[PDB]
């Protein structure tokens, strides 16, 4: 009987799949409008409600929980920096989406991978959830790395993309948006298709060292300095070395 | 009125989507092979074209171009670093298709931003082709060519470096594939930018402002590499693209 604790994104995406116990927020007219649309209660001064699913910022998923503390249920939350351990209490799970939410775009589950970990009653939970949504998993101490490889993978790429999109704006195209994608996406499916090692080209990968030189410049002309750029190239290179 | 020079795979491309008067090449017969499937004849020991794609790695355009040596001609190249103005002469231009050459996934044709460049009447002709092939594109002034490829480079190049920072922390935890994970994590945010903002992709706990774990992250992220140099870059960036939309 999956109960949802936050209305936003995420246990949309969960609600969509797994489609209940109640569905609450800080505000039921959010928490109603989708426990409409997949079936379910409301309000974050709720019923007694026992599985439950804390999906709200990581700095509050342990307070959320030991506030709302009634009916024998089974503990869960998607952070993946954070382990179960947090709510100290029977049945405790996490069950972590690699993946960022676009919740259409993340509609195409079957493609993402979860990191589990819980204990006696948890873990074959969030096994169980993680397997009816997608092939498989991966079980997690290592909690704080693995998070931080989803981080340095999914989020750290904005950063780049939105540097692009900086000097792109400056440079009189409008919209790069689509431009932007286009590259990355290549990036993204060639980092499949060729193994990191082999999937690099560019300036570095060949020498034209002049060329990166010369775009040390013209980075620290557009912002700056040249930290970030001087930071990519030292990796670069560690990756066109391979 | 296109000649080319050298047989790339690029300029079977332009050739494909343009049907044409001489196809220059080192060996006569690779000449002969693109003039059989599209129209033209051969040799760098040639006839005396009169426009010319120099279809050419970025390290011989313009030598190459002077050992052309013809008359009449706008000249130009697909250099996405190198200017037109690398030619030197009163009809250049630049024509840059941002996207990797297999062949036929070039039936993408139609979603190809150009990067144009050229001379006041070379440009009205590179301008005609991007407008033919897929009617995105968008002139830039020569001056500004080494910004353009900047930008190419941070969304074509660097995330490779993200790509690697995370494999190797997913071989430490004995991950199968990662690749795979790497590739799912990464292609939601390349596809999502489609869709919207660049800024408006960005979704992780610097976002949600959960600090908690930026903070710890970083002293995992130093614990696993050494310093803490790119994380603090990026993070930095982060937190700004997630005050913008604060607006
Ligand atoms: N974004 C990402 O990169 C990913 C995050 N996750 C995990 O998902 C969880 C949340 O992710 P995320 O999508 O950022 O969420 P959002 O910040 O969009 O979540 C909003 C939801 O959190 C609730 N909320 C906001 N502030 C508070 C508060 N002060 N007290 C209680 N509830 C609050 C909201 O309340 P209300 O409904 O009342 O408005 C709402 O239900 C985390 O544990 C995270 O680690 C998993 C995969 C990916
Ligand atoms: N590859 C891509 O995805 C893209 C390339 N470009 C631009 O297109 C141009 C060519 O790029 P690229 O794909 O590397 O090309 P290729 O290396 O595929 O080009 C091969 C062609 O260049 C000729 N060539 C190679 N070396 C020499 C030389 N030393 N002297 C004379 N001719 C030579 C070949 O000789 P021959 O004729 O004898 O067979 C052949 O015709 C560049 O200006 C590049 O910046 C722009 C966007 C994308």
């Amino acid at each position: 009987v999956l109960n949802f604790v936050g209305t936003g994104t995420l246990t949309r995406f969960f609600l969509e799949c797994l489609k209940i116990g109640y569905i609450l927020s800080r505000s039921i007219d959010r928490a109603r409008n989708l426990a409409e649309v997949y079936g379910g209660k409301a309000a974050t001064l709720e019923k007694h409600p026992e599985v439950v699913f804390v999906i709200v910022p990581d700095r509050y998923i342990k307070t959320v929980a030991n506030h709302l503390n009634l009916g024998d249920a089974v503990l869960v939350h998607c952070s993946g920096f954070l382990s179960s351990e947090i709510f100290k209490k029977s049945g405790r799970a996490s069950i972590h989406p690699n993946f960022s939410f676009l919740e259409k775009a993340l509609e195409m589950k079957d493609q993402i991978v979860f990191g589990l970990e819980g204990d006696e009653r948890g873990l074959p939970i969030v096994k169980k959830i993680a397997e009816e949504i997608s092939g498989k998993y991966f079980v997690i101490e290592k909690k704080k790395a693995y998070h931080l490889a989803a981080v340095i993978a999914s989020n750290f790429p904005v950063a780049l993309a939105y540097l692009s999109k900086r000097i792109y704006t400056l440079l009189g195209l409008d919209e790069p948006e689509l431009l932007i994608h286009t590259l990355m996406k290549g990036v993204a499916d060639n980092i499949k298709k060729m193994r990191v090692e082999c999937s690099l080209t560019g300036p570095v990968k060949r020498g034209d060292w002049q060329v990166v030189e010369e775009e040390r410049r013209e980075y620290e002309k557009i912002f700056g300095n040249t930290v970030l750029y001087d930071e990519i190239v030292k990796l670069l290179r560690e990756v066109a070395e391979s």
